[PDB]
């Protein structure tokens, strides 16, 4: 297994056809899961998988910019179980991040940061097993 929280440099950044693939297994008892898409300090595009929110399950995304939060995106299709296996595959496009899970598309985050060629790094963090991070064209 990889280390976490892992930082997955994203050379020269992201461009669209660039997909991510995040390989895991969710902990026993997990809270939270987070990934960062990172433009310097900017959190471009935060995924943020949360295991008991008031005992709901919910996924919040958002973008930070100088040091604050903007206002989040909420989907509570909720694909992860703890104990589990996953794949979380994120694929660049044009206007947005798409997001599948296990082969299911769960959501689309618009591109609030816009220099996409900038958003350089990615940290993989939270109450997960890390198998394997890495990105392809396609
Ligand atoms: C792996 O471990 C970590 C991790 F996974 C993380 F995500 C984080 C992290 O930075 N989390 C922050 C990040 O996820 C951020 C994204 O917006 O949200 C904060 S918590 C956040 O705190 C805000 C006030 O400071 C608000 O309370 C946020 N809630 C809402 O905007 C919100 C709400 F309160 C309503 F009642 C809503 O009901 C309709 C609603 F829609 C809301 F969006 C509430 O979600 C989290 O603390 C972290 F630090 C970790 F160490």
């Amino acid at each position: 297994p990889l280390i976490v929280p892992y930082n997955l440099p994203l050379p020269g950044g992201v461009v669209p056809r660039m997909l991510i693939t995040i390989l895991g297994t969710v902990k026993p008892n997990a809270n939270r899961i987070a990934l960062d898409f990172q433009r310097g300090n900017d959190v471009a595009f935060h995924f943020n998988p949360r295991f008991n929110e008031n005992n709901r399950r919910v996924i919040v995304c958002n973008t930070k910019l100088d040091n604050n939060w903007g206002r989040e995106e909420r989907q509570s299709v909720f694909p992860f179980e703890s104990g589990k296996p996953f794949k979380i595959q994120v694929l660049v496009e044009p206007d947005h991040f798409k997001v599948a899970v296990n082969d299911a598309h769960l959501l689309q985050y618009n591109h609030r940061v816009k220099k996409l060629n900038e958003i350089s790094k990615l940290g993989i963090s939270g109450d997960i097993d890390l198998t394997s991070a890495s990105y392809t064209m396609i």
